[PDB]
């Protein structure tokens, strides 16, 4: 009995997000990976937005995929309806054991 040994899964955060669409339309873009986790994605109006700013947070299986999307989604923008230019910046989350 043991483990066939992983490569170590190392977190990741977005930046730039604005109050407008909700994580149903959110997490679209932010969990489309192949070997991947996912965290708690924040919900917002764009029919007049609740203010606050909030900040949605990315899990991984593998450092290999990280760098996948990492490089290619690090500050892409996003159209909403009214055009809304969502920046989003994928970066490495500040490591927690």
């Amino acid at each position: 009995m043991g483990h066939h040994h992983h490569h170590h899964s190392h977190m990741v955060v977005i930046r730039r997000l604005p109050p407008g669409l909700t994580k149903e339309q959110l997490e679209e873009q932010l969990r489309p990976l192949p070997a991947h986790d996912y965290f708690e994605f924040f919900a917002a109006d764009l029919s007049l937005y609740p203010h606050l700013y909030s900040r949605a947070y990315i899990n991984f299986r593998n450092p290999d995929d990280i760098l996948l999307f990492r490089d290619r989604f690090d500050g892409y923008i996003f159209l909403d309806s009214k055009g809304l230019e969502y920046p989003a910046v994928v970066e490495f989350a500040p490591f927690q054991k």
